[PDB]
C-alpha cells in the first residue's frame, strides 16, 4: 500500500490507519495464524483475557438478554463466557473479510479456523461442566446475527432494528478504530446508543501501542494509558465498576504496547 516500512498502511494522508485499510489490505486468516495460534506473548495475553471474561460474565454479575459484540474481527475467544450469561448475542465488524471468517465458523465450515485449543482453555477454567465440542454448540446457537459495525458513526449499526442491549463488548477495537482522543470517546458514545441504562460496557484493548504488525504489513493504533481511557470513558456517560491493567507485552516485532487494559462500566 506504497508506504512501506516508513507508516502503517493507509495512514500516510492521514497520519492514521484509515477504515479502508480493513476492506482493503487486510487479511483476516494471516492475523488469526498470528496472534491466536495457543508459551508465548500471545498465548499468555489471550489467557488473561480469557480470565477476565470468565470472571465478569460468570463469576460476577453480567448476566442478560441480549450482548451486542462491537468488532469481533474474525475472532470468537471473547464469547466464550458471555454465551452463558446472555439469551442472545449479536457480533458486528467493519470487515466484510472478519464477518465472512464468523460466518464460515458459525457453519462450523472445515475452512474456518480452529478455536478448539482456545474452547478447550476456557472449558478448563469453567469447571469442565462441558466439552469443546458442547460449548462451541451452545455459542453458535447463541450468535443470532453477524451485522457490519462502525463505532466511528451515529448509528453505529445503521438502519437495522436491534433491541436495548443489557451489555456491549468490544476487545482490542477501538485502537484501530479510532484516531484521536474525541473520536474514542465520541465511539463510547456510539455504543451507549446501543446500551440499556444502567447496562454494562466491557472494554479491553491495548495500553500505549501506536502500532501493531500482522506480517510485515503495519496498522496504526492510539497509544493511550490508563488515566486517558479512564477520562474517555467518564466524560462519555458511563460509571466505571471496575478497572484491570496488565503488564503483559505483545512480542518485538508484534506491537509496541506497553500492557493491556480491561474495564467493566455501566451506562449512567
Ligand atoms: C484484527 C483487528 O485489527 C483487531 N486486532 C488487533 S490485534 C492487536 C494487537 C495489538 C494492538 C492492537 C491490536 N488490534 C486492534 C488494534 C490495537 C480487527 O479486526 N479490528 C480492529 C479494527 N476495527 C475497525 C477498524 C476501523 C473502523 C472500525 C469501525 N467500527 C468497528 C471496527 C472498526 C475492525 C476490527
Amino acid at each position: 500500500h506504497h508506504s512501506s516500512g516508513l507508516v502503517p498502511r493507509g495512514s500516510m494522508e492521514s497520519g492514521f490507519t484509515s477504515k479502508d485499510t480493513y476492506l482493503s489490505h487486510f487479511n483476516p486468516r494471516d492475523y488469526l495464524e498470528k496472534y491466536y495460534k495457543f508459551h508465548s506473548a500471545e498465548s499468555q495475553i489471550l489467557k488473561h483475557l480469557l480470565k477476565n471474561l470468565f470472571k465478569i460474565f460468570c463469576l460476577d454479575g453480567v448476566k442478560g438478554d441480549l450482548l451486542i459484540d462491537i468488532g469481533s474481527g474474525p475472532t470468537i475467544y471473547q464469547l466464550l463466557s458471555a454465551c452463558e450469561s446472555f439469551k442472545e448475542i449479536v457480533v458486528t465488524d467493519y470487515s466484510d473479510q472478519n464477518l465472512q471468517e464468523l460466518e464460515k465458523w458459525l457453519k462450523a465450515a472445515p475452512a474456518a479456523f480452529d478455536w478448539s485449543p482456545v474452547v478447550t482453555y476456557v472449558c478448563d477454567l469453567e469447571g469442565n461442566r462441558v466439552k469443546g465440542p458442547e460449548k462451541e454448540e451452545k455459542l453458535r446457537q447463541a450468535v443470532k446475527q453477524v451485522l457490519k459495525c462502525d463505532v466511528t458513526q451515529s448509528q453505529p449499526l445503521g438502519a437495522v432494528p436491534l433491541p436495548p442491549a443489557d451489555c456491549v463488548l468490544s476487545t482490542l477495537c477501538l485502537d484501530a478504530a479510532c484516531p484521536d482522543l474525541p473520536t474514542y470517546c465520541r465511539a463510547l458514545r456510539n455504543l451507549g446508543s446501543l446500551l440499556k441504562p444502567g447496562g454494562f460496557l466491557v472494554i479491553m484493548d491495548a495500553l500505549k501501542s501506536s502500532y501493531y504488525m500482522i506480517g510485515e504489513q503495519k496498522f496504526s493504533s492510539l497509544p493511550l494509558g490508563r488515566e486517558a481511557v479512564e477520562a474517555a470513558v467518564k466524560e462519555a456517560g458511563y460509571t466505571i465498576e471496575w478497572f484491570e491493567v496488565i503488564s503483559q507485552s505483545y512480542s518485538s516485532t508484534m506491537a509496541n504496547n506497553e500492557g493491556l487494559f480491561s474495564l467493566v462500566a455501566r451506562k449512567l
